[PDB]
């Protein structure tokens, strides 16, 4: 069960009391993932899922939390017999990790909506027998820690989760599902996905969590949403405070998305005497560059979205061009659909809306407009260049004529006299993709040749008779 020293802060009567509990666990050799997730899922359930009776904060009584902890630990200890899986050198075996994964999986409800909110925590596992995809992975890691398997840790990409374990922490194992329909490699390594250079496995530049970073994950996993138009202020505040705690302790150093999430919160409600959201976005980017070979897409997408929301068009374009410059060195593979959808929405909805507004504000006398800045046109072109390069040597195609219509529209937003100022070298820009190299003369012409652009972008061979 819980240690006497873990129980002394109960009952938890406020956000700050939950923060104190996290501070205490984080000061321990090994923070207790099961305890912490149970507390978070409890407080989340009574602040976002069922607010009936709420007066300030759902009090977390020790008797309630200890009973939940006991249900978890007994379920796992009862189902996983460790004597059957001998441990050399303080390291777990692939069979043991698979067993734990099987226990978690076989405990879940046969049928449910697998991307509902609030199914991420151990509280949900225990009270609802429901977990989302990365919730299963986290639950495997928490179950492993509860079994004393110190080597089993959470591994995270930008769209998937699995575990690492074994000698030197060098082994990988699939423990959960990914996406929709995708058919199990449960129990297998991730080395095939790494070898194929898909975004989903980050060319091996994925996060290998220590226990502190596992705490950070569960804090990022808090979901303040009450419905589509309403967030829990209490849960926002709790997540923000918990992320600052982690930050001050050093545990967001290797966690770009967490710094992004904290920047996003700070934009919504800034904490006096903290770094601005911009600074936090840039620390996320710096983290990706330092620890992950600058192979992450979301650090730039978080920046871009901030600049977008604030109508810093130039800086939004730049950051989306940087997103593309990351993606260009990946192969577009089957299970990377989420990042395709994001690039599709930026190219075909967000950019067009932004430039449409720019064009009206131009007509209204704007000065320093993105549409009169050749550097902005260059960013636009680099964005497409990365997408085209990504497409090169991918099994499936990325671009198609639906992209071409928006590209022509977006180019058309910039006058000839602006477009002709970008210097495309073999503002200065170098193209990496063959599509954009062959488009160069079309791009800087007075009248945009729409049909020729479409053929170049889509590699459509012929025009109709
Ligand atoms: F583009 C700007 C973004 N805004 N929100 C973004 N995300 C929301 C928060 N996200 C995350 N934030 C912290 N950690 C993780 S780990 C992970 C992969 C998973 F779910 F485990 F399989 C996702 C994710 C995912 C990306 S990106």
């Amino acid at each position: 069960g819980l240690k006497a020293a873990q129980k002394t802060l109960f009952p938890l009567r406020s956000i700050d009391d939950v923060v104190r509990l996290f501070a205490a666990e984080l000061g321990r050799e090994e923070p207790d993932l099961v305890l912490l997730s149970l507390v978070l899922g409890f407080v989340e359930h009574f602040l976002a899922v069922n607010r009936v009776g709420l007066t300030y904060f759902p009090v977390a009584d020790l008797s309630i939390i200890a009973a939940l902890y006991a249900r978890f630990t007994a379920q796992i200890r009862g189902a996983v017999d460790l004597s059957l899986y001998p441990r050399e050198g303080g390291v777990s075996s692939r069979e043991l990790v698979k067993k734990v994964s099987d226990v978690i999986w076989n405990s879940l409800s046969r049928s449910y909506f697998k991307d509902r909110a609030h199914i991420q925590s151990l509280f949900s596992f225990i009270t609802g027998t429901k977990l989302d995809s990365s919730g299963v992975a986290f639950a495997v890691v928490g179950a492993c820690q509860a079994l004393g398997l110190r080597d089993v840790h959470l591994a995270l990409s930008e769209d998937h989760a699995w575990v690492v374990f074994g000698p030197n922490g060098e082994q990988t194992a699939e423990v959960t599902w990914h996406g929709k329909g995708n058919e199990d490699r449960r129990g297998q390594t991730v080395n095939a996905g790494v070898a194929e250079r898909s975004w989903l496995y980050l060319k091996g530049s994925y996060m290998r969590c220590d226990r502190k970073m596992e705490v950070a994950f569960m804090v990022c996993a808090i979901n303040p949403s009450i419905d589509l138009h309403t967030d829990s202020l209490e849960l926002l505040q709790l997540q923000q405070k918990l992320l600052w705690l982690l930050y001050d302790l050093g545990h967001l150093e290797r966690y770009p998305m967490a710094l992004g999430n904290l920047a996003d919160l700070e934009e919504l409600e800034p904490t006096p005497g903290r770094p601005d959201p911009l600074t936090l976005y840039h620390k996320g980017i710096a983290s990706a560059k330092t620890y992950y070979r600058d192979e992450h897409i979301y650090p730039y997408m978080y920046l871009a979205g901030y600049h977008c929301r604030n109508r810093n068009v130039r800086e939004a374009l730049q950051a989306w061009a940087d997103t593309a410059t990351v993606i260009q060195d990946y192969n577009y593979c089957r299970e990377d659909e989420e990042i395709y959808k994001e690039f599709f929405e930026v190219a075909n909805d967000v950019i067009p809306n932004l430039l449409k507004e720019a064009a009206s504000l131009l007509e209204a006398g704007s000065q320093g407009s993105a549409l009169q800045d050749p550097e902005c046109f260059a960013h636009l072109l680099r964005f497409y260049d990365g997408i085209c390069k990504w497409e090169e040597g991918s099994p499936t195609p990325v671009l198609h004529v639906g992209w071409a219509t928006f590209l022509v529209q977006s180019l058309g937003r910039f006058e000839g006299q602006v477009r002709q100022k970008v210097r495309i070298v073999s503002p200065v820009l170098t193209f990496q993709s063959e599509k954009m190299k062959g488009m160069k003369e079309l791009l800087v012409a007075t009248k945009i040749n729409s049909s020729a652009i479409k053929l170049q972008l889509t590699a459509q061979s012929q025009v109709q008779m």
